[PDB]
């Protein structure tokens, strides 16, 4: 494959986990750290667009990472309460919310993530939560 | 593929043809300064290492340039005559000089080239010449 080292392979995409218990926000600033403007190259947090992307993703977290415990995702409603979007731009289409959310718990939870259950059904959760990460490169 | 929008695809590595005829030192400058060093990614002209990859750069340039001319490739003799080598720092295998070459032209000639005949076999010319040229991404 063309990924770069440390970076996982799948489809027109490379994917890296960091096994670190962070904030969504510091979790979306180290992976955008990686992008490259002279091939356009953006990194940022990973987006999904089929059930083929989100099992990848989950399976590959997953096998490194055991622990009970959730996994940052780059969908988020910031700017706009209940309308979430990808951080890389890409239009929302296929979703896996589980049952019962997004509820914006305390008026707080506006940061997608995948819980451990489920084959990674999603959650939105708040700016103190903590939870591992997930890069996607994207060739713009 | 995981290549960078513009680049193509083969094994380990992406390669880009730049149809633009300009020196060899311009044509490393420009080949260099699609490197990412935040995903540890060098472009450099290309290197050649084997006959599947010689014919794969010739017919990808073939593809595209239909002019009589020359295609500037990673290999110098410029801080040691007569010792060819790659500006990546890989070392040289596989050669394809054509018939008469390399011959160091009026003590002049230190960059390589593919000649648009006989599959790519290559010349050394001068600083002076003009040739379009062609990169190639390693992962480090
Ligand atoms: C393009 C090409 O192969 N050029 C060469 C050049 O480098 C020099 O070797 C010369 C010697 O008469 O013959 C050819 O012109
Ligand atoms: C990790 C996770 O899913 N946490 C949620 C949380 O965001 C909040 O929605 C809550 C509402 O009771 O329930 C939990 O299941
Ligand atoms: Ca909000
Ligand atoms: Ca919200
Ligand atoms: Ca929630
Ligand atoms: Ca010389
Ligand atoms: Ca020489
Ligand atoms: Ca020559």
């Amino acid at each position: 494959n063309q990924c770069p080292t440390d970076w996982e392979a799948e489809g027109d995409h490379c994917y890296r986990f960091f096994n670190t218990l962070t904030t969504w926000e510091n979790a979306h600033h180290e992976c955008v750290s990686y992008s490259c403007s002279t091939l356009n190259v953006r990194s940022d947090l990973v987006s999904v667009h089929s059930a083929a992307e989100q099992a990848y993703v989950f399976n590959y977290w997953r096998g490194i990472d055991s622990q009970a415990g959730q996994l940052w995702i780059g969908l988020y409603d910031k700017y706009n309460e209940g309308d979430f979007i990808w951080t890389d731009g890409s239009k929302v289409g296929y979703t896996k919310w589980a049952g019962g959310q997004p509820d914006n718990w305390n008026n707080a939870e506006d940061y997608g993530q995948f819980r451990h259950t489920e084959g990674g059904a999603w959650n939105d959760n708040s700016a103190a939560a903590q939870a591992k990460y997930m890069c996607k490169l994207t060739f713009e």
